[PDB]
């Protein structure tokens, strides 16, 4: 089975733009995912790779429209964000080290995030972004 399903009733924030960056990163999870119950290294790392930089461009993209709206809560929100970013980037450089494996604990890891970070802060901006 896929790791990550989308449905708007779990997931839909009413801002088009970044329910569709959400299915993208559920999407490149789910690669990830599959492929981190191999030993194909390089093809997890390529996987990786694409998907942390797609995730920070889908943060990129809604702390602009965030923040440009005066939205409430940027600022928690985004550091949100950046705490998640830091993760990423440390799981890269020691992966890309050779002193951490992906494996599937990464990408429930990744996965849990999500579904809890869609639901709980970027519903929360659905209101100001929709307007
Ligand atoms: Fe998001
Ligand atoms: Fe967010």
């Amino acid at each position: 089975m896929a790791l990550m399903t989308w449905t708007a009733a779990e997931f839909g924030t009413n801002v088009g733009f970044a329910d569709d960056q959400h299915k993208t990163i559920f999407d490149m999870v789910n690669k990830l995912h599959d492929t981190a119950a191999t030993g194909n290294r390089s093809e997890i790392g390529k996987q990786l790779d694409a998907l942390i930089d797609y995730v920070v461009m889908h943060f990129k993209s809604e702390e602009t429209e965030m923040q440009k709206k005066g939205y409430a809560d940027f600022a928690a929100h985004k550091a949100e964000h950046d705490k998640l970013v830091g993760v990423c980037a440390d799981l890269q450089k020691k992966f890309h080290a050779g002193e951490a494996e992906v494996n599937q604990d990464t990408t429930r890891f990744v996965r849990d995030w999500y579904v809890n970070h869609i639901p709980k802060v970027d519903k929360l901006y659905g209101p100001c972004l929709s307007a």
